[PDB]
């Protein structure tokens, strides 16, 4: 893991000196396509993309794991409901599903610890039925933080040779909204109180013992917000260990990662205190109406470009992004320009 | 005219029960696909669009034409950029063209008024060879606004006909934010200082003179905040007249019409002012980073749901949010039910 995380590759700025010049000769005055613009640019500068904003094959990876914490009280939904979900996505029926074949995009379904049988259909990388409840001591092992890491990782770079260009990142896993504001809380030094979120439908009567929960998990923990590692293994889980992998492989790559939510924000929290040079991969999709986005999305200095009140999870804001990076390749190669129609301007 | 605002449809309330009741059972948690979840129970509620969230062919129509208070020296642009740009319209190399190629929508352009010979390949519906300098006195005739919104509602709802149900506005026309930012002024009792923008890259150091020329027209005009043909004909501009026609007619059809940036909101401020039944078929697209598009927004009641700081205008946004309007379709149509998974939740 030492190696992967050496081996990043920096950005490379000739190719974003040369797309930038190209993009302030287009048929538009310079700087009117905004963070369209940007955005080219950005992805320019990625390695995998070959100096040149670019979008081959893309694919959404759902990292699918059950939580010990369920049993604190702190979801609404049945536990079983990862398992059908997760079973529901090789069906697809689910919202990823739909939103990802509108972007032509393929859906990969990863289970990291479900809490049941196994699925069919479904790729296998299982830690253990369900992680550890946060509330009395740590999610996983650091060894088992680590070796998912590097087992997603190669995944993720595995399917880069097989054509895949952009990624999309996504979950499914109920109760992992807490672990999730317990990492943002450790990461950000913000209180419970400010970043924990309703999750999927819980009652607003509920919260307190949510907040409760996640002021346990990380008293009882102490996890190291300087080791971005420790806080995935104590206060984490597994499908935010998985999100974090697909970051960390999609950056060793020199490929662009779409986030999605809030528990893509937490992952890509830890990520970047990990491995600083993962941050030039990582592009935001939407705003999530979790109560904690802001303060997430603050620390990671993004800003989304979809407001659209979406908390679904499953990777389905960063579907729905994905026809925003193809417009800003489009409008790189395919625009006409300024000097081929005489126009000139101050 | 009176016959086309008096027949304009109110929304199917009965098609919007129905479909919240769907949207409501499908494999999620209710209301977490946010404002994807709104925007599909607004489609279904346009007679248009026989009762439920459907996407048929689309079009964004562009409307051209130049205005003679550029030469108050209100835009950097050469004036003959206006003419020079419709035609590269017509080649498929503009911004529009590009956003409109990748969601699959036919661009229509037309002018209204450009001050230059007729285009070929360009519809032709132009008034007059640019339209009056709005700060010596009005842009057009009452009879020239109410004739021109009259034919673009026709050719609107038209296009509804040959089985377009998506529609997007656009514009075209060197020194239009200008009147643009004169019509919000007037319709949402802002001071002009409050609503002036740099517009296409005006330099920071002649802002102040756009601003008194804003409030010149304003002054001599005495147009009435009351009635929006007014309003648009005293300091408006050919092409705003024109986005205001096609939002009268997509509403008069009963079909969504996709907004775009600021000058887009003026239109539809005066299309609201004019018949309030045309609101609930308007669909935002973006932010625009012009300084009065907060202004506008807010007295239209419009949250947009792309944040790209984007100001090129052309019809460029709306076109990149078709696919959103497509997704909230695909959602409502293709997604798995709970029932049918035995999901049960509070
Ligand atoms: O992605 C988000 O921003 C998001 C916000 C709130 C809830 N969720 C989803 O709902 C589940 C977590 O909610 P909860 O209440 O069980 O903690 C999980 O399967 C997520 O995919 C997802
Ligand atoms: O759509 C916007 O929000 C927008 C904001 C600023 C400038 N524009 C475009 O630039 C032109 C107007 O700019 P200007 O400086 O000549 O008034 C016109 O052709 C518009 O399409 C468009
Ligand atoms: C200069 C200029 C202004 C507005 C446009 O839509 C396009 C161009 C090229
Ligand atoms: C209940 C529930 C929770 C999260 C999902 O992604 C989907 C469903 C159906």
């Amino acid at each position: 893991l030492h190696a992967l995380l050496r081996d990043i590759p920096a950005p490379d700025a000739e190719a974003m000196a040369r797309t930038q010049q190209h993009i302030d000769g287009l048929l538009k005055p310079p700087g009117s396509l905004g963070r369209l613009e940007t955005l080219a640019v950005q992805l320019a500068g990625m390695p995998g993309l070959n100096g040149t904003p670019q979008v081959g094959e893309k694919a959404v990876l759902v990292m699918c794991a059950d939580h010990g914490v369920w049993d604190e009280g702190v979801a609404v939904s049945p536990k079983i409901v990862t398992a059908i979900q997760a079973a529901n996505m090789t069906r697809g029926t689910t919202g990823v599903c739909v939103l990802a074949a509108q972007a032509g995009a393929k859906v990969h379904v990863i289970d990291v610890g479900i809490d049941a049988e196994p699925i069919p259909g479904v790729v296998n990388m299982r830690v253990a039925r369900g992680c550890g409840n946060i509330a009395v001591g740590p999610a996983m092992s650091r060894l088992q933080a680590e070796a998912l890491l590097l087992e997603v990782s190669r995944y993720t770079c595995d399917l880069a040779q097989r054509g895949v260009t952009l990624f999309g990142v996504g979950e499914l896993g109920m109760a992992n909204t807490t672990p999730a504001a317990a990492m943002v809380s450790v990461f950000t030094g913000s209180d419970a109180k400010e970043v924990v979120g309703i999750g999927a439908n819980l009652p607003p009567s509920r919260i307190d013992n949510k907040v409760d929960v996640v002021r346990r998990a990380i008293a009882i923990n102490q996890p190291n917000p300087r080791d971005g590692i420790d806080v995935l293994s104590k206060v984490g889980g597994f499908d935010l260990v998985g999100m974090t992998g697909v970051m960390l492989g999609a950056a060793r790559c020199g490929l662009p990662v779409l986030l999605d939510g809030f528990l893509s924000y937490s992952a890509a929290l830890a990520a970047c205190q990990i491995a600083p040079a993962v941050r030039p991969y990582l592009i935001p999709s939407h705003f999530s109406a979790e109560k904690g986005a802001r303060i997430a999305l603050a620390h990671l200095s993004m800003e989304p470009y979809l407001h659209m009140a979406m908390r679904l999870g499953e990777g389905s804001g960063a579907a729905l992004a994905m026809p925003i990076v193809e417009a800003a390749c489009a409008m790189f190669h395919n625009m006409g320009e300024l000097a081929a129609s005489n126009i000139v301007l101050p």
